[PDB]
């Protein structure tokens, strides 16, 4: 569809201030004559990326900055190119949240960090451990109450467990990240996730708590404890809980460490309203008026408005906010990440469950995280040493016995479809006539059309592959050999995209060795 001209349509997720965004939204129209409507679909996240695509969805989008660097590299949004004098008006951390490939993507709003909220009414003081949780459960059963209870269905809020001990995401060191370098089942992230599952087992929480039931539990005063962010203080003050917000609780003696957030605006590039957008962002939402209002319908924590932040700071709630956010780490915005919180909240839920042990659970997650830039390594190798003859001389890195294999593998079973198939290969490579750049990224929406609308198994995942080396010896032929790369990362992003669940389901890579072994 077409995003109509002369009126912004807004996407904000439900537990946020929306109602405050509103009535920025009509102070926007009372100057400009222009109509702002915000919504709050369900799954906004997830919604954006397919309607965005498609030239439809909303103007402006709300996230935390970790879902914005994959609507980037999917050409979803707007670039951001505010003056100097509006950049020094937000703390340099947070616009460094929102930048991707050296470009601006979206308008940082506030930091987020879970912390520890507790009700001083049962508990005048919270626990410094997790671990002296069960005995404070057995404490207040005694007196119809438990100690604690969280949402257990978003791996958000057992993530600050899970990497206290030595889990992460993707390793972060001399100033970069090695997204080759994935902790989720590693012996820190067991521990963590043991102690959890342990906690359900010996019936201090139940797996089915959601976000619902535990504010419900905590804010009628039944439990002690929740683990939650900003935008929850506005529900617990009208609840009239003596509450305080605090350092969430160390595990085997270190901090939890949650990931944080920067709530942030991005402008649909598809939009014809993005000058209104930018107007509305700049000089009417990041004000101190405009934060204001969303602020005093939910808190956004501490807000990336220097000035308005200078107020905010003073409150002890965000004192803990941010004290909690110093001992985690900033969230990376890099494409992977939501394919690492699938796989981490799929993990999470069975091993609470039951339906999977801990080192099955992770196990899958860690298949599940790493499955874009090992299908990337094998396939990018393949296509490349097939279009110049010569093999790539740069070492597989990790899990690189499993990708040494693969591409074995794949150069035995690949050249004999490429042999026995030369007849379909060079027809359907006349019928698509490539020429250049633009007419390989035209190629995505065949590969989805022909491939992922099949029966799935090894042997048409080889074609989809074998045929993506067959273009590209055609490229390499016709002196367009810089678009091999682009290529390989579009056969790879079709592949892991549609086919996830079941390349898991396999154990990946590990998985076609055997199917093929001689
Ligand atoms: C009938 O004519 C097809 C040949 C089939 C022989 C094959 C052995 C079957 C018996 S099979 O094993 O069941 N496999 C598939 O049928 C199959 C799986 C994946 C595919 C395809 C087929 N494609 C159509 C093929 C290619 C040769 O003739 C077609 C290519 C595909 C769409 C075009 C654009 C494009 C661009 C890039 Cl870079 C990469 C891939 C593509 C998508 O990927
Ligand atoms: O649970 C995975 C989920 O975590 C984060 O989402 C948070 C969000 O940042 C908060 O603003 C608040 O709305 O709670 C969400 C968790 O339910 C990531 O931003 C998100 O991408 C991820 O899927």
């Amino acid at each position: 569809g077409k995003i109509e001209e002369g009126k912004l349509v807004i996407w904000i997720n439900g537990d946020k201030g929306y109602n405050g965004l509103a009535e920025v939204g009509k102070k926007f129209e009372k100057d400009t004559g222009i109509k702002v409507t915000v919504e709050h679909p369900d799954k906004l996240e997830e919604k954006f990326p397919q309607v965005a695509a498609t030239g439809d969805g909303p103007d402006i989008i709300f996230w935390a900055h970790d879902r914005f660097g994959g609507y980037a590299q999917s050409g979803l949004l707007a670039e951001i190119t505010p003056d100097k004098a509006f950049q020094d008006k937000l703390y340099p951390f947070t616009w460094d949240a929102v930048r991707y490939n050296g470009k601006l993507i979206a308008y940082p709003i506030a930091v987020e960090a879970l912390s520890l909220i507790y009700n001083k009414d049962l508990l005048p003081n919270p626990p410094k451990t997790w671990e002296e949780i069960p005995a404070l459960d057995k404490e207040l059963k005694a007196k119809g109450k438990s100690a604690l209870m969280f949402n257990l269905q978003e791996p958000y809020f057992t993530w600050p467990l899970i990497a206290a001990d030595g889990g992460y995401a993707f390793k972060y060191e001399n100033g970069k990240y090695d997204i080759k370098d994935v902790g989720v089942d590693n012996a820190g992230a067991k521990a963590g996730l043991t102690f959890l599952v342990d906690l359900i087992k010996n019936k201090h929480m139940n797996a089915d708590t959601d976000y619902s039931i535990a504010e419900a539990a905590f804010n009628k005063g039944e439990t002690a404890m929740t683990i939650n962010g900003p935008w929850a203080w506005s529900n617990i003050d009208t609840s009239k809980v003596n509450y305080g917000v605090t350092v969430l609780p160390t595990f085997k003696g270190q901090p939890s460490k949650p990931f944080v957030g920067v709530l942030s605006a991005g402008i649909n590039a598809a939009s014809p309203n993005k000058e209104l957008a930018k107007e509305f962002l700049e000089n009417y939402l990041l004000t101190d008026e405009g934060l204001e209002a969303v602020n005093k319908d939910k808190p956004l924590g501490a807000v990336a408005l220097k000035s308005y932040e200078e107020e905010l700071a003073k409150d002890p709630r965000i004192a803990a906010t941010m004290e909690n956010a110093q001992k985690g780490e900033i969230m990376p915005n890099i494409p992977q990440m939501s394919a690492f919180w699938y796989a981490v909240r799929t993990a999470v839920i069975n091993a609470a469950s039951g339906r999977q042990t801990v080192d099955e659970a992770l196990k899958d997650a860690q298949t599940g995280s790493e499955l874009y830039r090992q299908s990337l390594e094998i396939i990018s190798r393949y296509l490349r040493e097939q279009a110049t003859g010569a093999a790539d001389t740069a070492p597989m890195g990790a899990s690189g016995a499993t990708s040494r294999k693969a591409l074995e593998t794949l150069r035995r079973v690949g050249d004999g479809v490429q042999r026995n198939h030369e007849t379909a290969f060079q027809g359907m490579l006349r019928k698509l006539d490539i020429k250049n750049e633009d007419d390989v990224k035209s190629l995505s929406r065949v590969m989805i059309h022909v491939f992922s609308d099949g029966v799935t198994n090894w042997g048409r995942i080889v074609t989809l592959i074998s045929f993506g080396a067959f273009v590209a010896k055609h490229l390499k032929t016709i002196n367009q050999e810089s678009c091999i790369e682009p290529l390989a990362e579009s056969i790879t992003d079709v592949l892991v995209r549609t086919k996830r669940d079941w390349l898991v389901k396999q154990r990946g890579w590990d998985g076609f060795v055997e199917f093929f072994h001689v």
